[PDB]
């Protein structure tokens, strides 16, 4: 079977292996369909950011059951299912607490472990999330990033008549955006460097759009005055600079909920921290996507906007292409911007 | 009449003036009994963080209505009172929801305009806080500093049966330290450079201290373990080392309310602003002492605190003296840090 493996210093190949076998009896075989190309994969690919070399990436995806273990009765094969990435321990004080993603024993399929860029993989029954039978099985690749957002939302208390903004245009902010107005935010307004995934923003129900490589933060606090009860800020984009804006714009008593992970050092200005505390904001760290019961209501949340089509995909996607194909665009996005969803398509 | 005027340079003079009078019907004077240092005074006198020069500082004070201007009829002469140093406008959008602290338009004794640092002030009505009859008057002046704990635990919808930690043993931090065993918190530990502000912590019923010069965030974290979860942590320092600190021994979803301003610019690592996200902290600004109805219930707390005698104000005091010594006292602090309590007493 093919699969793409990275290794040291940005090298991308497309490597033949063996079809992994079943060897528990609460595993199952999924023969993948769709797998999507995570923001937070390109340090792994270009920076690295992986915990070993060579590996195989995909923490995005969906695909049919092939075969289940003697174990698993609630699956069949033909199934559809969604990649559930993580898998905690369950049985660490964290973990019956329902804080899977503080558990100091998990796995990570894509990360800690080998994941979903290839044919087949091999995974815990509690690592599949099944789909209704009528949806397309590429949409349950975007699944997963889905309740990226949710989850923050879900840390926050909702987005129920907030008015909320989310600072980065990436998939996983476009996909925030367009939850939002479908949990009932009063307003929504996106923020990013580059001018025109802003249109798309708006085209996702974002009432308005900065560009902050055009706007400083007060021009943007200005343009908020009306809406700056009530917020509710995700910054997505993970760079210091988009740090430092978010608490620069927030009105009082804003939540600002942190999902884009740094890979640079933040400094803040005295000035700035004293905003924080100024302004008396919430400041919500968020890590993965799940809550208890597992894998979460995030996940039910996120296949039930999709079947009453509250979300848009198809204008999220920069790419689909088989093994070459797929290995190819990952190549061509360097160390720049990521264009859009890039998929690989078995 | 006397009062401890500070200028440019970190120069600190005791001037006369005359005595001031009621302009205003809703205004009254007050004779000055017991007036204190607080700790944000500091980088005013030294570090020209004054709004300007000269100024005559002050906020944390009680003393007797000398005279009440003709509108006030609840008050009269000879009542004893603390001041309420906090003037807000009442009428723009952030007053009229209760966000006192942020409004646009707020007056401030001691900061925006000059303090209690003398024998008599002129204030408004709704700058004094009634003292209860049997109150000895120099604990009045401990009132203020005393919602400033109060008010971060009410960000945090309270302590008890929490886990908390105080960082920075200053007289607000010792003070939140009382009120943390007083309200029921679960445990309570205290972090700081002075062993023996750490002794007086013990006695104050922290049931450990970690002394932060010889103790490293890892050393402390480990003992912290049994304690990791429901962690309330009140950052009160004010210095960027031990808002790093907090991040660094946070357990996990530990709640950081941050009450010190720094003075200092704050560089966090990126695997420090990393914990942020991974151990889903939740961040709480925390600013002055106020909610509705003015000037909250933190000053109806910390008054009743004070008279079923829950608290110790004696062992905090490094300093008493008239006009001389308490302006000889503050010089001899220079740019060093605070041995205790300073107070005026006229
Ligand atoms: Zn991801
Ligand atoms: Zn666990
Ligand atoms: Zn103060
Ligand atoms: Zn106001
Ligand atoms: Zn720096």
């Amino acid at each position: 079977m093919k699969s793409v493996v990275n290794d040291t210093d940005g090298i991308v190949r497309v490597a033949e292996s063996v079809i992994p076998e079943i060897k528990h009896q609460d595993e199952v075989r999924v023969k993948i369909a769709s797998s999507g190309l995570c923001g937070s994969d390109l340090p792994r690919i270009f920076k690295n950011g992986a915990h070993y070399y060579p590996i195989t990436l995909g923490h995005e995806f969906s695909g049919y059951i092939d075969a289940v273990g003697s174990g698993v009765d609630d699956l069949h094969p033909g199934d559809a299912v969604a990649c559930v990435p993580l898998l905690p321990c369950f049985t660490c004080p964290e973990c019956l607490k329902g804080f899977y993603s503080q558990c100091a024993k998990y796995d990570f399929i894509g990360s800690r472990r080998d994941g979903g860029f290839a044919e087949y993989i091999v995974v815990k029954r509690k690592n599949v999330f099944a789909l209704p039978t009528d949806m397309p099985i590429e949409d349950g690749a975007f699944i997963e990033p889905i309740t990226v957002g949710l989850h923050a939302f879900h840390l926050a208390q909702g987005c129920e008549n907030k008015n909320v903004i989310i600072i980065g245009a990436g998939t996983i902010g476009l996909l925030a955006i367009q939850c939002a107005v479908a949990l009932g935010a009063k307003s929504v307004t996106a923020i990013d460097i580059s001018s025109e995934k802003l249109a798309l923003a708006k085209s996702f129900g974002a009432m308005q759009t900065f560009n902050s490589s055009e706007m400083s933060a007060p021009q943007m606090q200005s343009v908020l005055r009306e809406l700056r009860f009530n917020q509710l800020i995700l910054e997505t984009a993970g760079v210091p600079q988009t740090v430092e804006l978010a608490v620069e714009i927030a009105g009082p008593h804003a939540q600002l909920a942190l999902v884009g992970t740094l890979h640079q050092d933040l400094h803040l200005t005295s000035a700035t921290f004293g905003k924080i505390l100024r302004k008396e904001l919430t400041v919500i760290g968020s890590w993965m996507n799940y809550s208890s019961p597992w894998p979460g209501q995030e996940w039910e949340t996120a296949s039930r906007l999709l079947t009453e089509r509250k979300l848009s995909l198809e204008p999220l996607i920069a790419h689909r292409g088989s093994f070459e194909s797929f290995a190819q665009a990952v190549r061509d996005i360097a160390r720049n911007a990521m264009p859009g969803k890039v998929l690989l398509i078995p």
